[PDB]
């Protein structure tokens, strides 16, 4: 979710605003074939 739907429908940019939209987040990514956003 958040973005990350699956390896074709991979918002890493998504997921990255997600997470950094999230106090003690810088950012994201999608993981397990794109489908968890991975909040770093």
């Amino acid at each position: 979710g958040f973005g990350c739907n699956g390896x074709w429908n991979e918002d890493d940019l998504r997921c990255h605003n997600h997470c950094k939209s999230i106090p003690x987040y810088k950012g994201g990514y999608c993981a397990k074939x794109g489908f968890v956003c991975k909040c770093y």
